[PDB]
């Protein structure tokens, strides 16, 4: 599956460049949330974690009005 | 060595629930525009402007639909 290995450690969302939900389905059983970061890397994050919740909401609303 | 990848954007009905991937690119040196790109269940690829007040919202919700999956 795509999130199999999540990365477990919280960073602040000014690091985040792009962010991809994939919907669970054909492919892995679980909701997939993926982002790219400022240098480079892409790292999965659990969903459920609160504070992966809080920093995708903060990357998406600076995104929406950058 | 690309650019923006999403010029013109997608403005005509659609049912949310077809929603199977989102893709949200800020805006950079690359692009002086975000990118939101959403994957339908049909195979096609819509980008939708995220200063519609309409988009925002559906995306939204569509995250609210991920971390309660």
């Amino acid at each position: 599956c795509q999130c199999i290995k999540t990365y477990s450690k919280p960073f602040h969302p000014k690091f985040i460049k792009e962010l991809r939900v994939i919907e669970s389905g054909p492919h892995c059983a679980n909701t997939c949330i993926i982002v790219k970061l400022s240098d480079g890397r892409e790292l999965a994050l659990d969903p459920k974690e609160n504070w992966v919740q809080r920093v995708v909401e903060k990357f998406l609303k600076r995104a929406e009005n950058s």
